[PDB]
């Protein structure tokens, strides 16, 4: 290998989260006061590393934190039931943990906390958060096997009810890229509706990585997914491999989906930094 | 390995099963007379065995016995076009039989009835079986490979049409175990809605058992997963591992079927029986 | 092995398609003025293969064609946003290129074409092709690798809205195949809704080819698939494996898609001809 690998985790790590209300109405996470994004920050950790999240809530409603995938007790499970939400104006240290994988007493394999997940409210409008997801509650996480290939950069698309990142229709998002870049997707999946996301001149393997180790992984390769509320995936693609440059659609390919919006462009760029057919 | 693991199969078995109408007017399957549920029991079996079924109806409605994944020649395929479904009090044998996997003269591999299947009706209400399973009649079934791992345990949660297990919203089921059980889920959507099934605190292996062999299994790891009318998958989980123990929610993550109903609690109890943040 | 498996891929094929609106008001493709057909004819390439295929619209609105999986240049992405559609009664020359898999200069694999593919309009009604598509503009592409498991025969089975390749409700369509004869399904799914794939008697492994190399596959073995719009795969049986000759049923698993069409008959003969329970 040759290209930038993650490393052994294991480390202890601290941050800081709030939930806002926004001034257009939509709640969202930030890493700061005044900084809340919708879909929230990416969290990326190494398996074994363990997350100690000092989270606010700024709202006038109670709030929670909930991830997928990651080893939490139950005090950071995040849902009213057990009492792990936080009151408006109030303060709580959710702690998530991952594990590498490996041989239980009983010669088993234990999993491994790698993959593509996500943390979303649980508690806002209903006990079950679909109030504050539906306003913009969520966000991306990311769990690497020691070994995994890194990219030069990650984006995340959300197919939130008829909205991608709960933006007005036909407004993207947009990501760019040069020909040979490593990028990287993470899309999550909340609201009511299944969709099914598709990208134009790229493919990917269904599996946990969405990349191929070699030529013994039997994997579907796909351009096409079906996704539900609450699914997370991810992947990486080379930008125009084999293709070249140009705006290449992803949208949601249920037909009327991508009628009324839910359509964005992968604009792949040539080093000058055109895009063939595509005018600025 | 030291977990007790599936023996080779290869044995003719016998079991009697009966479809019944129930007070409540749902209609079910049970070995014994006056004993049917909602779902039907659990059937297991070894790769290699063949069951002969000697299944009778008791309803005053024509009933049948389909099988999904196992082996059945045309008179065991349980609908009225092969008029292998049964008349009101009648009786009838069906034979499935399962095979290992192994080499074809031509030098490909033969699959293995291995896997998390189920039956149901095909005939009442339509001939599809829509009444029938509406109103109960659907059970899993489990074909074991040899060396397959054994649970402590195995439950089954069924998602047919806004019920689990054609139950009153809200009420479950509830399982419980206790932490370091190793605890086997079926899972069965029936009916006319696709779904998306959570849990809580733990992950599984999307494969066929659900369980990694060991570390180049690249299946993704995965604590979501959508499925639709007639899907069967199960799997196998350390109940509270790396978690501790907790009332662990697990829900139709598709948010308005997770709030008129739609939820139930895995309760993994420490062995002094208490759940933290749990009242009983 | 001693069963017909690809070759290696590597030649220039060249190809007329032709889009016409037929008769009954359907828009299809064909290799051949007056030959278009809904499905589409299938295209088979070898990984290697570059494909330039003549493309002409003899219908008076515009059209185009769009493949999933292959390789294209923007130039034949065949949407009305790169200009890459085409006038009524215009011509376009697309090109389709497909790789083989292998080791990129940083050491990480790059997957490979292969699989289970479709082709489709992009721009008929809509610019995402919703009248297109809905009136028979789609058809299967099948990239095979070197060393696959070639068929006796491949049937297309198409799930577009609530019909079954575009025919009325319990028109079939219907399949014939003699016990042992190798059979290849490409399964495509277009228009608004979700679906399940169901069939008798029979079951495939959830991976590109739908059959397993050996037993260090860990795939899902299934006889039911959730489909979602412009999904493909394509699976591999032997018609009547462990189970004889029968009229097999395949329908939409979901129960009200069965109850008004939406099922068909993969016929399995003996070497006479016959199949026990059904009559001609
Ligand atoms: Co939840
Ligand atoms: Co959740
Ligand atoms: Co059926
Ligand atoms: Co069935
Ligand atoms: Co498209
Ligand atoms: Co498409």
């Amino acid at each position: 290998i040759t290209a930038r690998t993650a490393p052994a985790g294991g480390e202890v790590r601290h941050l800081k989260m709030y939930a806002e209300k926004l001034a257009d109405g939509q709640m969202g996470y930030g890493f700061e006061k005044g900084k809340a994004s919708v879909p929230g920050p990416l969290i990326e950790v190494n398996e074994g590393d363990t997350l100690h999240i000092e989270f606010t809530n700024t709202m006038d409603v109670r709030a929670s934190l909930h991830v997928h995938g990651l080893d939490y007790e139950i005090s950071s499970d995040g849902t009213a039931m057990n009492k792990s939400d936080v009151e408006p104006g109030g303060t709580r240290t959710y702690t998530w943990r991952t594990h590498k994988p490996g041989r239980r007493d009983d010669g088993t394999w234990r999993p491994g906390s790698a993959g593509y997940w996500h943390y979303h409210d649980h508690v806002v409008g209903t006990e079950h958060g679909t109030g504050g997801i539906r306003n913009g509650l969520y966000g991306p996480v990311i769990v690497r096997r020691k070994g995994d290939v890194l990219p030069d950069a990650t984006h995340t698309i959300v197919f939130n009810d008829m909205t991608i990142n709960n933006r007005k229709p036909h407004t993207g998002p947009d990501f760019e890229a040069t020909v040979g870049d490593r990028v990287e997707i993470v899309m999550i999946t909340h609201g009511e509706y299944a969709h099914t996301f598709h990208m134009h001149g790229h493919r990917w393997a269904d599996n946990r990585t969405g990349i191929l180790t070699g030529p013994d992984d039997p994997s579907r390769v796909i351009d096409n997914k079906i996704t539900g509320p609450a699914d997370s995936f991810g992947f990486q693609i080379i930008a125009g491999e084999g293709v070249g440059a140009g705006a290449w659609m992803y949208h949601c390919h249920v037909q009327s989906h991508s009628d009324m919006g839910m359509v964005g462009l992968f604009l792949v760029k040539k080093p000058d930094g055109t895009i063939p057919g595509y005018a600025a």
